């Protein structure tokens, strides 16, 4: 019961920081500890087993503000460099490749922590707001919460899949605060284990009249409805396999 804590690696790359940070350090590091602790408040609260497996949820552990793009040498790339990749036209990267990236290079950092997610500010192509890697409650599991190293050769080091990221801008403009909350969620609840919601007699994603859908559907949920803060019941299960395999393996106290 002591162990229910995931501590986070936060990032903000360069372009969250100009965008949403109004390039200051202190406005950049207040936004993202508040999303986080808003975040944490559905996470903290939330049953998993409808009963008292509660109060597992995340905190920050350190915060780094990347205040200006990576110089990057020719062929080189890395996921704070200026220009987007693979693609330089685009206003983003390919959302993939670039959490693909962020593992790389940050791999180092992220060894260290149950997770690591990045906030970014770049329109990805076709609607999409966030990305992160599904968590299970397998030994072996590659992915999600806690450290479990998958070697990569090129990098004659360990690489680590326990991140996601988030963005703050789509179809042109900034998000509301509202919607990133539910993004940065939606993410991480993968992390945590659980997959998207499907549709039908699983209770999983109920009508407007019913309080609306929860927040792992697969397509945004607004944030106006009752449900689409909370985790449905396929979540629940999911996640609660995850969190009581792996919380004795990187959870930590609350600070
Ligand atoms: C926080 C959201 C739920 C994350 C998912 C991507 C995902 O599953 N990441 O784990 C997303 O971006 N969904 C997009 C989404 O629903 N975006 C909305 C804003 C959208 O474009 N709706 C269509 C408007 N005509 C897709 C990819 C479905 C277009
Ligand atoms: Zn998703």
């Amino acid at each position: 019961p002591m162990k229910n804590t995931c501590k986070l690696l936060v990032v903000a790359d360069h372009r969250f920081y100009r965008y949403m940070g109004r390039g200051e350090e202190s406005t950049t590091t207040n936004y993202l500890i508040e999303l986080i602790d808003r975040v944490d408040d559905i996470y903290r609260n939330t049953a998993w087993d409808n009963a008292g497996f509660k109060g597992y949820g995340i905190q920050i552990e350190q915060i780094r503000i990347l205040k200006s793009p990576q110089e990057v040498k020719p062929g080189e790339k890395h996921y704070n460099m200026a220009k987007s990749y693979p693609n330089e036209e685009k206003d983003a990267w390919d959302v993939k490749m670039l959490l693909e990236q962020f593992s790389f290079d940050i791999a180092e950092e992220a060894s260290k922590v149950c997770l690591a997610h990045l906030f970014t500010y770049q329109d990805f192509d076709m609607g999409t707001l966030g990305l992160a890697y599904v968590g299970s409650p397998r030994a072996n599991s590659h992915g999600g919460v806690c450290p479990k190293a998958y070697y990569s050769p090129v990098g004659k080091k360990n690489i680590y899949l326990n991140s996601g990221l988030t963005s703050t801008k789509n179809y042109g403009k900034t998000i509301l605060t509202k919607e990133a909350d539910l993004v940065t969620t939606h993410e991480l609840g993968h992390n945590f284990g659980a997959e998207h919601d499907p549709d039908g007699l699983a209770e999983c994603a109920p009508n407007e009249d019913q309080g609306g859908k929860y927040v792992m559907y697969p397509i945004a949920v607004s944030g106006d409805h009752e449900n689409n803060k909370m985790f449905s019941q396929c979540s629940k299960q999911s996640i609660y396999k995850t969190i009581e395999s792996k919380a004795q393996e990187c959870f930590q106290e609350r600070s």
